[PDB]
């Protein structure tokens, strides 16, 4: 369907199982958002958002931690934990679910 190449704005971002299957990608902007455990595994998806607004507004899921950032290689070193202050990368700010 006639929609936006990544949108427009290409910022790459270290990919991580997300937006894409296992490198990088430029897209939108930067994307990052932890599959909570709750029994199962934080997984740490991060790359560009490239069409999904979602990711960067809330999904219904509640305890995702969908980050975004509009700079390249932001998810590079980002902060994957939201639950509490643990010991990340690049902390932009105090992780609390």
């Amino acid at each position: 369907d006639p929609v936006k190449p990544s949108r427009g704005p290409l910022v790459t971002c270290t990919c991580e199982s997300p937006h894409c299957k296992g490198p990088t990608c430029r897209g939108a902007w930067c994307t990052v958002v932890l599959v909570r455990e709750e029994g199962r595994h934080p997984q740490e998806h991060r790359g560009c958002g490239n069409l999904h607004r979602e990711l960067c507004r809330g999904r219904p899921t509640e305890f995702v931690n969908h980050y975004c950032c509009d700079s390249h290689l932001c998810n590079h070193n980002v902060s994957l934990v939201l639950e509490a202050t643990q010991p990340p990368s690049e902390q932009p700010g105090t992780d609390g679910q």
